[PDB]
């Protein structure tokens, strides 16, 4: 009984809120987007009442494509019809940088978003066509957005912005939205997953304005992963497919164990983590066999297929579920992924792993800043010199902030012919340092060590204290 | 140390080098000839170099270079080995580092 | 290790190791054969390590289980007495501590 | 057919020591003694080629007198014919001492033989009666003790001594005797087991010298247990049952969980040790339950049950096989409660653990020589006013050899109202240091704790590092 008070409850604060509105415009953007949360809250509270391994199938050898089966480049004609989206909702809060991740730094001064316009660039250059760049914003960016987009204009670049849905947080103990007012503080919102792009799209008119250039196929990619340049030779296989839902995958390394896998489940290609895989089986489920492919997000749509789902209504998805704690309240959240499902012809393929590079934590910034990497025309490619794969890199503790890395590594050390690189403790590190084979560094609790410029450093262990001060 | 050439079985300084001979004093630990060989396998390069000192346990690595005036200061005890290829210029170095290989 | 078995006198690694053959480097302490009994009583669990190395006075107790990657740096002179059933994932070891019966 | 041939050269190379022999009584003896371990060898062989928890059956109720349920004292008149045997072969060694354990000094000087002397004295001197003192030595003994023993002259003691047999060591690889000659080195024999006592008391004409003052009931106990008081209240239980074998128990404590049991095995009472219980049921074993007592060595025995076991050659023991490496050999031994089983109404007592107290190791010396014990005509009574069992004392590995331990605590400390101490590491313990509650000493890693003079501690930790220099 209390769940239909609970929903009558919440539908009258919903409904106060909308009627407490100065504009019909808003009324009706506010409605929509209030309505749909009401029925995710009831099904959220059904879904706990509610509340399978067995059914969790390996995938079949019909539902994965390999990148070097993939035939001939598509012709330029048909790149007018596709269409690159990228989220952009991370603020540089992640990782202590003031302003939208965006917007921070990677190489040589260049943002995130700088190398995007430039790839975008690149396309229009080589066959003069304008393929439409269009970012998914939050409210959290767009006021900093909307200040540096200035920086690229005159440039034939088509840039588009709009920010997506602003739903209020739920009380923890009331089970009701904490903002009262329209315009109460942004501490009462949060910006819901990334399923809300498709209605998002829709919603602010965007479908309207892609659909005015007749563009077919969207693309997306998040800004975090530098890997996802624009390759017409998987639109090919789009344009042959002609798949409403294409989504690349690449085989797991010994750190993708976690993270989503695709999984048929009868044909009905799904997904699912952590969040959702039984405890009793998450052993089994970190297993190398059964599941050797994961979400990498770089996905491929048809923009048809979007409107059409919207249009029908069909769009369901994964309720995610993440508290915080205002100085208690409810998340709901989806992923990109989870879309998969409801999709005619939908089919993964796998790419190789030069498509896949985050930008997550410190470990990988030293990465693509070294000499290890080489931007042409804005396109990031390995030296094709360096054998095997990636060094691996995991500084300590003490390097969480991005502002102090500055401070500690003042020059980035030449990694090519590096193996395995360990630093824990206060290390800093002076120019021209060169590291071979395996190094592995810890600092005594509480000393530092200044390694001396122009250190040659070969398949060793350094522990101990060391201070440099000018005379 | 290369500051030397020996021509015919003369040593005349490289003409080159400004100022007089710089001056190198190392600490009560390199007493013996034979020790000498295990601590400096390779002599630093110490052109450009215009004071040195060193005590306590100091094991120096191959292409070790010294500029302006160097000052190492092991700590009683304990050792400082200088990483290869090390480039130092005007600075105090003070401590203990073990390189042990992996 | 248990990571191999002996058939009629052949060995076979079991099939179900993933990968090749897991790293191991033993620091500058386990030179001669005789001290390896003293320090290693019981040999450690070594399947899903990837990755191992041990410097200094390092003594492993029994049933000792290591996955991922295990670094053991142990102090200068001092002595690091892993506790018996210890299970080490993905982490760094660094310290000294003594176990003495009661 | 190994065990043949080895039983067969063992025969021809222990015959060919016995033949080579300068006098005649000394090959009666040899002979004798030789022709023993031949049988045993045999067994051991035949044992070994041979290699039951189903069959460790619990003591029965039957099984076990309680020391509260026997009456009154015995009559004066019954003691002519006791007589208490002694074990004599401990050397000094165990504690890096000098000379036989026997010898060591315990309190005011007196050593452990000293003490059960005393015992003897203040029994005769009350009742007018001599009860005969035999002693067990040793050839590693007897030197000094032959010594030593003068001391004793004079005063109303019937003192006899003689020597236990003299096996000697088998080579591991051969399995052939060591010696060859016969005055070979001592390093080539080893005293055997406690169970060679039956045989020993005969063959020395012991048992004669014994018979020759009428003596009846036969009492052995370890020199090393100062508990080991005479209670004429035991003999007359045993007068009463005229049982062939009495063995005096102690329940368990927590340090007693290891070491042997005795086992009813079908009324055939029996007793057990590590060195025979199932490795995959030790941990079964070392449970509280079922296996309730543990031999204390007290042991009262009939003589002429013992002349006759040995004139019936009915006496069979447990071999016990030990190990050492002269600078690889083996050696044979037995255990003085396993000979219970061949004996009539052969049952056991439960005593009060204050006739348990051994000196084994460091942590005894300290208990015995504090203000907690008295000592009345040479009896140890605790203060009744001590509530309570005895303080747990355990000291550090720095303490192990006996000569060091008077250097860092040249006085005892008053030990009365402690409860447990534990100390680690280099400790000094100045003069009238008095210990309250529980302490806890853990020294520093190489460094020193020199406890104040006059330090009263009361329930708390303590470490560090304090020196005391004299100004």
């Amino acid at each position: 009984a209390s769940t239909s008070v609970a929903a009558s409850q919440m539908r009258n604060a919903l409904n106060a809120l909308a009627e407490t509105v100065p504009d019909p415009n808003e009324r009706k953007r506010f409605e929509a987007e209030m309505d749909n949360f009401f029925a995710l809250f009831r099904r959220f509270l059904n879904d706990k009442a509610k509340g399978n391994w067995d059914r969790i199938a390996p995938p079949q050898p019909s539902q994965v494509v390999n990148y070097d089966d993939i035939g001939k480049e598509s012709s330029v004609e048909f790149l007018n019809k596709l269409a690159v989206v990228k989220l952009n909702g991370g603020l540089g809060t992640s990782m202590g940088c003031v302003g939208p991740k965006s917007v921070i730094e990677v190489r040589e001064g260049m943002s995130f978003l700088d190398l995007s316009v430039r790839q975008i660039e690149h396309l229009n250059r080589t066959y003069n066509v304008n393929v439409p760049f269009v970012l998914m914003n939050s409210f959290n960016t767009d006021q900093d957005t909307q200040s540096i987009i200035k920086k690229y204009q005159g440039h034939n670049v088509d840039i588009i912005t709009f920010n997506q849905s602003r739903y209020p947080r739920i009380i923890k103990d009331s089970l009701l939205p904490a903002p009262k007012s329209f315009d109460a503080p942004l501490q009462d919102w949060y910006p819901p997953g990334h399923g809300d792009v498709f209605e998002s799209l829709y919603n602010s008119g965007t479908l309207d304005k892609l659909l005015e250039r007749g563009v077919e196929y969207i693309f997306l990619s998040n800004a975090d992963n530098l890997g996802a340049v624009v390759d017409t030779r998987i639109l090919q296989h789009m344009i042959d497919t002609k798949a409403e839902y294409i989504m690349e995958l690449t085989d797991k390394t010994k750190a993708d164990v976690k993270g989503g896998t695709i999984i048929d489940y009868e044909g009905k290609v799904r997904l699912l983590e952590i969040a959702q895989v039984p405890k009793e089986h998450v052993n089994e489920f970190k297993s190398i066999k059964k599941f050797k492919y994961f979400n990498t997000n770089n996905i491929w749509m048809n923009l048809r297929a979007i409107k059409r789902v919207v249009e029908e209504n069909e769009l369901e998805m994964e309720i995610i579920a993440n508290e915080k704690s205002i100085p208690a309240i409810y998340q709901l959240e989806t992923a990109v992924g989870a879309a998969i499902r409801h999709f005619k012809n939908a089919h993964g393929v796998n790419v190789p792993r030069r498509r896949f590079l985050p930008v997550k934590t410190c470990s990988d910034l030293l990465l693509v800043k070294s000499d290890l990497y080489r931007l042409e025309h804005g396109q990031l490619v390995m030296d094709p010199n360096r054998f095997g794969g990636v060094p691996v890199i995991k500084l300590g503790s003490d390097f969480k902030k991005v502002s102090d890395f500055q401070k500690r590594i003042p020059s980035i050390p030449r990694i090519v012919e590096l193996d395995h690189l360990t630093i824990t403790g206060a290390v800093n590190l002076g120019r021209n340092v060169t590291l071979k084979g395996t190094v592995i560094i810890v600092a005594t609790e509480g000393s530092t060590i200044d390694i001396p410029p122009g250190s040659v450093l070969e398949n060793c262990v350094v522990q101990g204290s060391l201070r440099i001060l000018e005379h």
